[PDB]
């Protein structure tokens, strides 16, 4: 059994957002829709650029999905999934000069 982790759990579950890259042209965003639906409710899916933007009910949708999905064969595609993180609280500094 193979696994890894560190940091706290709340550091990556407070993510509810799965960013799906790899994707293919001749498939719809209705197939999209339907080949996560399987595993949950979603919530609204959107076709930006190679990759898509998918929303769930909550973490837990997106997380047991991303799980399973991570690494699958769509339309005969590589399909690609990573965790999108927030931007996070980007401040500025000095530039001195």
């Amino acid at each position: 059994g193979s696994s890894g982790s560190s940091g706290d759990p709340e550091v990556m579950a407070k993510v509810k957002v799965l960013f799906v890259r790899n994707l293919a042209t001749t498939v719809t965003e209705e197939i999209l829709e339907k080949s996560f639906s399987e595993f949950g409710k979603l919530e609204r899916v959107k076709k930006l650029k190679d990759y898509a933007f998918v929303h769930f009910e909550d973490r837990g949708a997106a997380v047991k999905a991303m799980d399973e999905m991570n690494g699958k064969e769509i339309e005969g595609e590589e399909i690609e999934i990573v965790l999108a993180k927030p931007p996070d609280k980007k401040r500025s500094g000095p530039s001195s000069g």
